[PDB]
């Protein structure tokens, strides 16, 4: 019921999920005390109406919505495989998640009603049909870049506890093996703990290029490159010394665990404060905030600052020429044997104003030549990436990312299943 028990349970069954995919993708067997794992998570996140955990002189309510749902889901998936692969044992596991439903386990769970679920995945099929047939043109397979938070992954109300569903990851992997030369992933949070690859189900130094602090640190192939470009070398290391008397604070009672929960990126730290509505006892926050400038002791070189209500930051600059995850991209594309100048197709997808930089890189290398699938959001945000391309036959709108990931799954369906 604790924090540390909510932590230890989430990221103990986390690893276990790698384990469920690496046996998906590798043709491994699947152990059903790893499925009981899951099973057991998922039915204690409902027991005692989202759940809240205590240590000694603090407590805190906390959504587990989303943990739940994907815990749920990938539970109805799983059996489904499961109880397919009972017989035949030897059957390719590909072929067994050809004979799954994923539609139907994904088209209950969702803000519209069904019909429209339907329609965007006819869509969102017919989108990346295209993008594959740019391999069939070019004798070159396409490029994919994507969001996260809000496009790969549901949002989560916490960014400790959001977690990758075995489905998408396996869905996402053997879409991007098969149909892609490249595949890059951009982040705003930090690569490890806890970063995207913890969060992931995903290999990680497979057909799927992991960053974060969007772009300026990459996971490949085998070790983690970071690209500082930003005066000094000074805080660098201060952000590190500064994160350290903050992995040494949480010890304590107070809560890591609220909405980012203290991510160290390259360039910056950026802490929740607050949530929403109000949560964490305003004089608690207070205390915490100011337990934040104590350890930021010159006056030490980086600048603190009230970003939001709920959020704040501690900033390194100087320096920078102020990275966005185009430039992510573009360090990327260009550190590889490649580039998005390329005749062939390249396929973004997005949820927030962030992932535009990406597109503006891209069609500035690649007018003809760029596809989108933006995440579900507003006039505006649909309207831009209209503006940043031509047409509007190239971009393609859908509410919630499981969408995507039964188009890829039905692609993967037909292409590779015949
Ligand atoms: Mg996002």
């Amino acid at each position: 019921q604790t924090v540390d028990d909510f932590k230890n349970l989430m990221y103990k069954m986390q690893e276990t999920r790698r384990a469920i995919v690496f046996a998906l993708l590798n043709e491994k067997d699947l152990t059903k005390d790893d499925v009981e794992i899951l099973k057991r998570a998922y039915e204690k996140l409902t027991d005692n109406f989202q759940r809240e955990m205590c240590t000694l002189t603090t407590k805190l309510s906390v959504n587990i919505g989303d943990e739940t749902r994907g815990l749920e889901k990938d539970l109805k998936y799983l059996d489904a495989l499961m109880n397919i692969r009972r017989e035949e044992p030897n059957l390719l596991w590909p072929i067994i998640m050809s004979r799954v439903d994923l539609f139907s386990i994904l088209a209950n769970y969702h803000p519209k009603g069904k019909e429209t679920f339907l329609k965007e995945y006819e869509d969102t099929v017919k989108f990346l049909k295209t993008f594959i047939s740019s391999e069939a043109i070019t004798g070159k397979k396409p490029i994919f870049i994507t969001d996260w938070d809000g496009t790969m992954k549901d949002y989560c109300s916490q960014y400790a506890t959001n977690l990758q569903p075995v489905y998408s990851a396996v869905g996402m992997t053997r879409f991007a093996a098969s149909f892609t030369r490249i595949s890059a992933v951009l982040t705003a949070g930090p690569l490890r703990g806890p970063g995207i690859l913890d969060l992931t189900a995903m290999p990680i130094d497979g057909p799927v290029m992991f960053s974060g602090s969007w772009g300026r640190e990459w996971w490949l192939s085998g070790k983690r490159v970071v690209h500082q470009d930003g005066i000094t070398d000074e805080g660098f290391n201060a952000l590190q010394r500064l994160d350290d008397e903050m992995k040494d604070l949480l010890h304590t009672s107070p809560f890591a665990l609220v909405g980012s929960g203290v991510q160290r990126k390259v360039d910056r730290l950026t802490l929740g404060v607050q949530t929403v509505c109000h949560h964490v006892t305003s004089e608690l926050s207070n205390r915490y905030q100011m337990a934040v400038k104590e350890r930021m002791h010159n006056s030490q070189i980086l600048v603190f600052d009230p970003s939001t209500e709920l959020e704040v930051e501690v900033v390194a600059h100087n320096s920078g020429i102020i990275w966005n995850k185009g430039n992510g991209v573009e360090r990327l594309i260009k550190s590889l044997g490649d580039s998005l100048q390329s005749p062939g197709k390249i396929l973004i997808c997005g949820d927030t104003l962030s992932d535009i930089p990406m597109v503006r890189q891209a069609v500035k290398q690649n007018p003809d030549g760029v596809l989108a699938i933006f995440v579900g959001a507003k006039m505006s945000l649909r309207e831009e990436v209209k503006q940043v391309i031509g047409d509007e036959s190239r971009c393609c709108f859908v509410s919630c990312p499981d969408v995507i990931h039964a188009a890829m799954s039905q692609i993967l369906n037909e292409h590779c299943i015949g």
